[PDB]
């Protein structure tokens, strides 16, 4: 049973213009999902200081970074706070229509593409190097679901039937055709190392057979 819903239209815009835009330093977007990945973690530790039943689903905080050349994807998972289904609805928990309002007013004002997270709508920078993306969450309070989209004006929600992951969300990109430096381990762990050094959570890159 999958559901398709319409971006609202200031989100398409973000997209169509993420998409569109030539500009050259698309490795920005692991930054922006690591970031998403530190804050989310930060969420279910700060829940669990008052109430430690809250890691039942999971005591490990933690980011794992999976590239799979043979699927062409790069996925990223984090055991943070994951998301319900209202908030996957609601633009993956963010607040992106005001977001997107002031990135674009930056972006005119001489801001450059890099500067998305600023702007709390980061995650949309994984349009830069996917076609597709699919987020798999699993929220204490909701049960496990797959968002997904193309861009293209709308994205589908459905209940996910594949492997539970207990607690937290993972990020699965789809990567275009010519964004394949971006499973290679010697570029991951180059953009980790000049862009992610201070997230205080570890990080575990995954080779590859
Ligand atoms: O920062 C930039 C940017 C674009 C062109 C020239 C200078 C900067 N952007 C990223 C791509 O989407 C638009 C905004």
């Amino acid at each position: 049973e999958v559901e398709t819903f319409a971006f609202q239209a200031e989100i398409a815009q973000l997209m169509s213009l993420i998409i569109n835009t030539f500009y050259s330093n698309k490795e920005i977007f692991l930054r922006e999902l690591i970031s998403n990945s530190s804050d989310a973690l930060d969420k279910i530790r700060y829940e669990s200081l008052t109430d430690p039943s809250k890691l039942d689903s999971g005591k490990e905080l933690h980011i794992n970074l999976i590239p799979n050349k043979q699927d062409r994807t790069l996925t990223i998972v984090d055991t943070g706070i994951g998301m319900t289904k209202a908030d996957l609805i609601n633009n993956l928990g963010t607040i992106a229509k005001s977001g997107t309002k002031a990135f674009m007013e930056a972006l005119q004002a001489g801001a450059d593409i890099s500067m998305i997270g600023q702007f709390g709508v980061g995650f949309y920078s994984a349009y830069l190097v996917a076609e597709k993306v699919t987020v798999i969450t699993k929220h204490n309070d909701d049960e496990q679901y797959a968002w997904e989209s193309s861009a293209g004006g709308s994205f589908t929600v459905r209940t996910d039937t594949g492997e539970p992951m207990g607690r937290g969300t993972k990020v699965i990109l789809h990567l275009k055709e010519d964004q394949t430096e971006y499973l290679e381990e010697r570029r991951i762990k180059e953009i980790v190392k000049k862009h992610s050094q201070f997230i205080g959570y570890p990080i575990t890159l995954f080779v590859e057979k």
